[PDB]
DNA sequence: GCATAGCTGTCAGCTATGC
DNA sequence: GCATAGCTGTCAGCTATGC
């Protein structure tokens, strides 16, 4: 339900926040932990405090094994129209071809603790985390976590766009019946997102480096 | 697919171990945490390295909103064939009424580290897990994740088997199509895994109160 | 014989459905 | 208008289905 566009030299995205268990998440992010949000129940902050809300999307990129869907699709809008060029393009692959870690190479690990809880021992499970944030306000997280359907665990890519960045503004009411939003995206959060696939996995890697490749 | 009989004095539950999509999964211990184990393809090995296999069943008490259903049937069949006694039960019942605070109240967290990864900032995500060792090898876990398939995060519990434990045993070879092992349960796997429900959540708590409660009538 | 479709943890928000 | 059924993140192991 990504709707991808090109409006007044933009790439434009319109994105449903009222899908809690889709692809797309509203999440009220505080000490850094993601935290889902009600929008159809809870009317948003009308302060400041909408800088706490933002957009959980693990972001597509490839369908029918085409690379013509979201991400891919906003690559390949971008630079058709000039706005990502092929020396951006050149520094990605780069920039890939110097990769020889990824997050998914790190490993989850049981920590002990010395507290208790009614005679049960204490213990953290530790997930490993790339993150890069944007002076836009976006962030782009690798999260390490067992895969949704399949056997084992990923790097999960999730684009992260605060409340403030996108129209029309929810402070001060609720969500409506299927509302969606309008994002505009720039042009540096395409490539530290193809940057953030790079470095998730070497299978992330080879299609994203295939994908362009294919377009230079 | 868990079947739970009462044969020759002990409490019986036969596991299927070729699901591993399944709420009965078998895992390889590894650095605390548990990894998938393709069972049709590994050889098990013939050493003494098979303590380090476990089979991680989330174990279900509850259908149809009757409670007759794998944990629960397994208390009531201990119950009533003399192996889990009203003591036992007034013991958990006590110990639910002297329990305020429960796993998922704890916090999870993101921590940072001074560690990169080309340009990317490293972080911890950190999940709070209770866990209780049984000197007979199994071990019982309380993991606070998200749901499957439902909004937010809640207490999962995990009753964790190593097949050294389990008949046959499976050293040297791979499992079988949907090959299914026989595991006898002790009483006190059977009465911590009670109090691992109690003390997950508020919510199981009431349940497994009202459970036993039906059970000494 | 051989390739793969199609199912696959104890559960909540939202809305199309059925009336 | 209202109560609720039934859908719901980018994916792998296993085995019955298809041929
Ligand atoms: N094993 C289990 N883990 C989490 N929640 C449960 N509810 C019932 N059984 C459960
Ligand atoms: N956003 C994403 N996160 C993880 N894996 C992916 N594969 C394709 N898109 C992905």
């Amino acid at each position: 339900e990504a709707s991808v566009s090109f409006e007044n030299g933009k790439i434009v995205v319109r994105l449903p926040i009222t899908r809690p268990t889709s692809k797309i998440r509203v999440k009220k992010i505080e000490n850094g932990v993601g935290i889902p949000v009600s929008t159809r129940k809870k009317s948003f902050p009308s302060d400041e405090n909408l800088r706490d809300y933002y957009i959980e999307w693990q972001i597509s990129y490839a369908r029918d094994g085409k690379y013509d869907y979201e991400l891919s699709r906003m690559v390949r809008l971008a630079h058709e129209h000039g706005i990502l060029t092929y020396n951006d393009i050149y520094e990605l692959l780069k920039f890939a071809d110097d990769v020889k870690s990824y997050l998914e190479d790190k490993g989850i690990r049981r920590e002990s603790t010395n507290e208790e809880l009614y005679g049960f021992n204490i213990y953290e499970d530790v997930y490993p985390v790339a993150k890069k944030e944007l002076p836009s306000g976006e962030f782009i997280g690798i999260v390490l976590k067992h895969a949704q359907r399949a056997v084992g665990y990923q790097s999960m890519v999730y684009v992260c766009i605060p409340l403030t960045n996108v129209e029309p503004s929810l402070a001060g009411r609720v969500a409506r019946r299927n509302e969606v939003v309008k994002y505009e995206v720039p042009v540096d959060l395409m490539k530290e997102l193809l940057k953030a696939f790079i470095i998730a996995s070497e299978t992330h890697k080879n299609d994203i480096v295939k994908f362009l490749r294919s377009i230079i």
